[PDB]
């Protein structure tokens, strides 16, 4: 217990200067004070060597904060308890939770298990996701900026993230000068709301509360402070304390398997579905240019030529997003771009990753006799290819104002899939990208009208998933069966007729049995 009373001391003072807010107007009496040691936590963090080092920087604080107020000064009962408790829970960590607190971050009935591995684990998978809530904080400091209410030079702000967002050269540094940009922008926005206003670059929106018009910027150099802390408990837990072929035991390797490589040989095709989401949802000319580009992307077969145009991906993404913001200044639709964009600089990142019969050879036991591969692996690899025809039919059902040529489309494959896993690759990758050509092409038919987008969408999802499969030298097996069943029919009608035959002389020996009877 003297543990967490002597160590809970950095977020309780941050929940001190977070509810020590509106005893008064926008003065240097409650708000600024926070503010300003908000910011000298952030200079103390962001510097690289005060992240516990700056003890007399918090000693020197709490003693210029009481000095001056104790000094210096129904409505005389809370803010003596306000700040009065601030200068006594800052002596009471002097006292208690200024050695112990500071100290120890130096460089030198079985649910506990669960627990404590969930822990371990928790924090390891919240590290290679710290780089993702990286990504995450410029999900929700533009999901805060651009689509609920603009901040001190929101687009500012948001700029640094969209730089940020594909380059790695930026990424560590510009982390940290992320944070410092967006302390320093909620310095000018609590600088900003002032009261000599005398009542398109400034956006002066005249703070009333003066809480509510910080949260959006201070719990977003919050986030970026979470993400500090969390780089310094990397360090802190680094210097203390499913593989590619071991996935074919059971489902939580497989699951170990995905999850490591979630977006591994898996991205480009959520890209793609991603951009189909946000050409739904845009219905703009800007989406029309956007679709223009991505399918000219898509018409292009391999990925190798495209993976030459992913640079140039990352390009014109750069060159569309902040004119696109500040063309729009002087939405969320922007937003979703912004998170395809993400997921396009997570892939241009993690695509030339060249430090890593075969795992094909035990797929032939591997379509009937498994642990748990098969019973999802082949339900994948063979009940999936007709399942496609179900979606391409619901699509033509919801609205088909043209959607008959893919029912006759289907009704062509419902006939023929029997026979098309039964050619070979080259030809059924030609009707697939035939296939998902003819489908791309009436999304942005119906962009151009100035509903039913989803459907199309999840058709065009598992269109690319069974692309997938028909490279792959997995589903070679699955296909290595129609060799046989296309071969073994004629046994099987002898055989029906050596069954019925069989019937036949089981019935005429009964009934001359009864009629021996009978006579």
């Amino acid at each position: 217990v003297t543990g967490i009373y002597v160590k809970y001391w950095i977020y309780v003072c941050a929940g001190m200067f977070i509810v020590v807010s509106f005893a008064g107007r926008l003065v240097v009496y409650k708000i600024v004070y926070m503010f300003l040691f908000l910011l000298c936590l952030t200079l103390f963090q962001v510097y690289y060597t005060l992240w516990r080092k700056l003890l007399r920087v918090f000693w020197w604080l709490v003693v210029a904060y009481t000095m001056l107020v104790l000094i210096a000064v129904s409505e005389l009962f809370s803010s003596i308890l306000i700040p009065g408790f601030f200068l006594l829970a800052c002596i009471l960590q002097l006292h208690y939770f200024h050695r112990p607190f500071m100290q120890l971050t130096d460089l030198e009935l079985d649910l506990a298990a669960s627990f404590s591995a969930v822990l371990t684990r928790i924090q390891v998978f919240v590290r290679r996701l710290l780089e993702l809530h990286v990504f995450k904080l410029v999900a929700l400091y533009t999901v805060w900026v651009a689509l609920k209410e603009v901040s001190v030079m929101n687009l500012l702000l948001v700029v640094l993230w969209a730089f940020a967002l594909p380059y790695p050269r930026f990424r560590p540094m510009a982390s940290c000068l992320s944070t410092v940009w967006t302390c320093i922008i909620i310095v000018c926005k609590m600088l900003y709301q002032l009261k000599i206003v005398n009542p398109n670059w400034f956006g002066v929106r005249k703070g009333y509360p003066n809480l509510g018009y910080i949260q959006n910027h201070l719990q977003i150099l919050l986030l970026l402070v979470f993400e500090a802390v969390v780089y310094r408990r990397q360090e802190h837990y680094r210097r203390q304390h499913g593989t590619r072929q071991r996935l074919d035991q059971d489902l939580l390797s497989c699951l170990k398997y995905f999850i490591n490589f979630f977006f591994y040989k898996f991205g480009l095709e959520i890209c793609f579905l991603m951009a189909v989401n946000v050409i739904g949802q845009r219905m703009n000319f800007m989406v029309i240019l956007h679709g223009c580009w991505l399918v000219a992307i898509l018409t292009r077969r391999r990925r190798e030529a495209i993976a030459r145009l992913w640079p140039n991906y990352c390009l014109f993404l750069t060159l569309f997003l902040l004119y696109q913001y500040l063309l729009c200044l002087g939405s969320t639709n922007l937003i979703s771009d912004f998170l395809l964009l993400l997921c396009a600089s997570q892939q241009w990142q993690v695509f030339s990753a060249e430090r890593t019969r075969g795992e094909p050879n035990p797929i032939p036991n591997f379509i009937h006799c498994r642990s748990y591969l098969d019973m999802l692996k082949v339900a994948v690899f063979r009940y999936l290819f007709w399942l496609v025809l179900v979606v391409v039919f619901v699509a033509g059902a919801t609205i088909s104002i043209f959607g008959l040529g893919y029912l006759l489309a289907c009704f062509y494959l419902l006939l023929f899939g029997t026979t098309l896993l039964q050619k070979d690759t080259r030809a059924q990758l030609v009707l697939w990208d035939c296939l998902i050509l003819y489908n791309v092409t009436v999304i942005i038919s119906k962009n151009m009208l100035s509903a039913g987008i989803i459907w199309d969408s999840i058709c065009f999802f598992f269109l690319l998933l069974q692309r997938r499969i028909f490279l792959s030298h997995y589903f070679l097996h699955v296909s290595a069966d129609l060799k046989a069943t296309a071969l073994q029919a004629s046994r099987g009608f002898a055989l029906y007729n050596a069954a019925n035959l069989k019937s036949i002389n089981f019935h005429r020996q009964i009934e001359e049995k009864s009629l021996a009877q009978l006579k």
